[PDB]
């Protein structure tokens, strides 16, 4: 049987190495890669899809999961796994889980992921007076710490992360709305109205940059590498460039909840397997995914990307601050939840976006905002 797999990996990224090992199995079973370039993944995918044309399997960007399970077009892999001894659901984090389910049914099983936590500055804590080993666990702590932080004649902010009007900006802030009760649903709820107020907060009182509303999370967190910002939410892809930029000791914890007993949460990137619906060979493509899986063990060894479970520790790195680091990663990754999952995800983050920009430059007010925000998804999903 020959199979065909696409993805966006690299050539060192998991995909194209972990078929080479495959097709070197004694079993029967051969997969062709192909490398998608960059930003085509779906638009190609649901191109290849209606016309007849789509590959056996696919690694799909999490929240691009339902909409394509939801209109039929990858297959129903729930006995598979539930027969499966190498994919045991008990394995794998809750919300890369949850990308994967639509209408009680499972139709992939998670590649990877990723999620987003609150790095700081221990020495400019000290500077501050503040505890090191105690950084800030509710958002009040952080706001308050963020202002003892700045300090304008050295040209340092409290805090950087990113609002973008992009998909970082409603990856960064739909956490927020999650852990004050709130969902994409039900946006607009005076829980995920006090989120916004508060990022409004920290831009008006100077304690982040103006340019959270247009930069990267990777251009924000450069800026705390250098030291103009004393804390930065961001994720694991940055720690190898701050251990070689950040001329500082820093610590990790996990993004701080609204009231100490609030529901937590995060941000969760990366991918997901899926087999295309009306693949000729079903049984060897989930096979396929089963292989994947079962070297899940060796993937941050490999690879340096963090496997989608609970039962694989992160191998010592060589590093203290970055072993620190990943063991907070691993914790917050117990919390991360999705964005959707959705059929109409793409217009949803695109209400969000807009209502992030229109509050916090001042055009409307959080609520406004998200009032607005709110009305346009009701439109699609409810
Ligand atoms: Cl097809
Ligand atoms: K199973």
């Amino acid at each position: 049987v020959t199979l065909t797999l696409w993805s966006l990996d690299r050539d060192i990224q998991p995909a194209p190495n972990l078929i080479k090992e495959f097709n070197a199995l004694n079993n029967g079973i051969k997969i062709e890669y192909r490398q998608l370039q960059f930003d085509d993944v779906v638009s190609e995918s649901m191109r290849a899809y209606s016309t007849g044309n789509a590959p056996d399997i696919i690694a799909i960007d999490n929240p691009n999961h339902a909409m394509f399970a939801s209109r039929g077009a990858f297959l129903d892999v729930t006995d598979m796994i539930a027969k499966s001894d190498v994919i045991k659901t008990e394995n794998y984090f809750p919300g890369p889980l949850k990308s994967v389910t639509w209408d009680g049914k499972y139709f992939g099983v998670p590649k990877a992921t990723n999620t987003i936590a609150l790095y700081y500055n221990k020495d400019l804590f000290k500077a501050a007076g503040l505890d090191a080993a105690k950084p800030p666990q509710t958002w009040d702590e952080l706001v308050d710490a963020a202002r003892k932080l700045t300090n304008p004649a050295k040209n340092v902010y409290g805090i950087s992360f990113s609002a973008k009007a992009n998909e970082e900006g409603t990856f960064q802030f739909l956490p927020w709305a999650q852990m004050a009760g709130a969902t994409y649903k039900n946006i607009n709820t005076d829980g995920a109205v006090k989120a916004l107020e508060t990022w409004k907060t920290l831009l008006d009182e100077k304690l982040a940059s103006p340019d959270t509303l247009t930069r990267s999370q990777w251009d924000s967190t450069a800026t705390f590498n250098a030291g103009n910002a004393a804390m930065a939410i961001s994720g694991p892809w940055e720690i190898d460039r701050m251990l070689k930029d950040a001329k500082f000791d820093w610590g990790v914890t996990l993004l701080p909840v609204p009231t100490p007993d609030a529901p937590r949460s995060s941000a969760m990137g990366d991918y997901n397997w899926a087999i295309f619906s009306k693949t000729k060979h079903p049984a060897e493509a989930f096979k396929a995914i089963e292989f994947f899986a079962s070297k899940d063990k060796d993937m941050f060894k490999n690879f340096g990307q963090l496997p989608a479970r609970s039962d694989i520790p992160v191998p010592p790195t060589g590093n203290a601050l970055k072993d620190e680091a990943l063991k907070t990663f691993v914790e917050q990754l117990k919390y991360a939840q999705p964005r959707g999952p959705s059929p109409e995800w793409p217009k949803i983050s695109k209400a969000i976006q807009d209502a992030i920009q229109g509050a916090l430059s001042g055009q409307m007010t959080p609520k406004a905002a998200l009032d607005q925000a709110a009305e346009k998804i009701k439109l699609v999903d409810g």
